């Protein structure tokens, strides 16, 4: 695993994210679960995100750009960690931003992550649909240097390759902190980096450990192929192998990205109540929905101890409130 | 060797490792002056903030006790009531809440978005009351009643500003002269001063690690007059309960927080718009917003001791972004 130290890389977390026992979420369910902390780093309010973008901004700085370009849902978490870093470097930053649900609620389109965007002298550059980010990415990027600016696109999600290295170095601290008998991890898979990443990692670190994503947007069907073609991206670019089959569970983001629902809700008030931690709407709520139906159905391949991966988002909780 | 005493006060593991201290070069280059900025707005509980060093004490004392149950009071948008409400639900204790309007607002957003959402996220038994008029007394009167129904009520004072919950920030100055050891020579420290405790255990800590430097407390609250009493008598009792003297005066600039307690002004809102401009830091319209707009001014005026390098606190209280927001 010794190729991640040939890509450049920005120290934008620094020490480990802790990773804690859950023992009143665990007394309640009668199952060992453990958390690790990713939505603990130190760049505005936090986010597996940020893991992403210590490659990839570096990788910005490389090609010496002074702009980021990205875009998400309007309440995306991505595309506020990325203007977080834009400001901190002195980069600007161009947001593409969609409204996935349909609401015209004021705290969705104003308050949360985007409340945020502003504060960050963010760009707004708002269109119907991401039909196709790529693209859409790309001609964005090409009336920005029009401009005279000299930007680097960062993917949805930054969701690259690249950005992934951000879940392999996750996967090393989660097996120097687990090191008692772990035997499954649960990780919201949305543009798949994260569930990639934490693949490549967990096969060479971990391989008895069983890795599950909870879709936060796709089927199985739509997002397999997703994150094998990263898994296997990720594997060549640090020269290793990678055959474990992944693993993932589509039945606990229904109506469709974006939109709360009732499992996913009371998984943040179970997690809050008990535990004092924050979840979020849209990612974690909705797979640690996953993780508990996941005992109630005895899903998980062994009956022992359980890591879920906390990506963050609790800044949605205030833009989703009260409600749509 | 002499902040000792400490060890002989029962606390809880909440923040870990201590938090970072960083330089904040770009707003260092707008300012004309190194900037660094203490990061106690990054700790692992339920979104962070100064109140979290200081019921790492409280609450280990409310164990000691068998105290079930945490009391504590303050205003809708309270980072301290928060912050108490999900220590209390990580560790199964009770938690109420008295809690006031200061501002006399109708905005939805600052009656049920922010903070005072998450309240009801960990399951806290929320009391209205007219005004906070007088707090320990009205925060007794409800232990009375929570008593009787047979628990065992532990209560904190607003903010959790007691001799004991300012210990939190005793240590935070023992973090703070260890992340500075030879790596820079502070001149000024600049903190907000509410209900005292982070100034007091900031002044009692600093005046024995760090003599030299000058500590600022920026009111949000009150004028010098009003605020100087409370700091010093809370820097008393710090110094008395760690068998320390603390001979230091206490300084405080009044300038920067009307028209009041938890209104925003515009040099406040300026200030939050240019660290999340210039450094991707979040600051708030009640507190560190009217703190970092003192420090701003306290520079163009040349009101600090000297021209060297000045840490801000970061004592947290970003959730009250969303509250305030689009206006009260």
């Amino acid at each position: 695993l010794h190729h991640l130290t040939r890509f450049p890389r920005l120290e934008f977390i620094g020490a480990p994210t802790p990773l804690e026992y859950l023992p009143r979420l665990s007394d309640y369910l009668g199952r060992e679960i453990y958390i690790k902390r990713d939505d603990v780093t130190p760049i505005a309010m936090g986010g597996n995100k940020l893991r992403k973008l210590e490659f990839l901004v570096a990788d910005a700085l490389r090609e010496g750009a002074d702009t980021l370009i990205t875009a998400g849902a309007i309440q995306s978490n991505h595309v506020r960690q990325t203007a977080a870093v834009a400001a901190k470097l002195g980069l600007h930053c161009v947001a593409l931003l969609e409204n996935p649900i349909g609401t015209t609620a004021e705290n969705y389109l104003t308050n949360g992550n985007r409340l945020l965007l502003d504060l960050f002298n963010t760009q707004i550059e708002m269109c119907d649909a991401l039909t196709d980010p790529d693209a859409q990415l790309q001609t964005l990027a090409t009336r920005i240097e029009a401009q005279g600016f000299r930007p680097y696109v960062i993917p949805v999600g930054g969701s690259s390759a690249l950005g992934a290295m951000g879940y392999v170095e996750s996967a090393l601290e989660i097996a120097q902190q687990c090191e008692v008998g772990l035997s499954s991890v649960v990780v919201a898979s949305g543009s798949a980096g994260t569930h990639a990443g934490l693949a490549v990692g967990l096969e060479h670190l971990m391989p008895d450990v069983e890795l599950i994503g909870v879709t936060v947007s796709r089927s199985v069907a739509e997002q397999k192929p997703k994150v094998i073609a990263l898994q296997q991206a990720i594997a060549g670019q640090l020269a290793l192998t990678a055959t474990a089959d992944i693993h993932l569970w589509d039945d606990y983001f229904a109506p469709g990205y974006g939109v709360p629902n009732d499992a996913g809700m009371e998984a943040v008030k179970l997690l809050a109540s008990l535990e004092g931690v924050l979840l979020d709407p849209v990612y974690t709520g909705k797979a640690m929905a996953g993780l508990i139906d996941g005992i109630s159905q005895k899903r998980f391949n062994d009956d022992g101890p359980i890591l879920f991966i906390h990506t963050g988002g609790a800044p949605a909780l205030f833009a989703y409130h009260p409600h749509v």
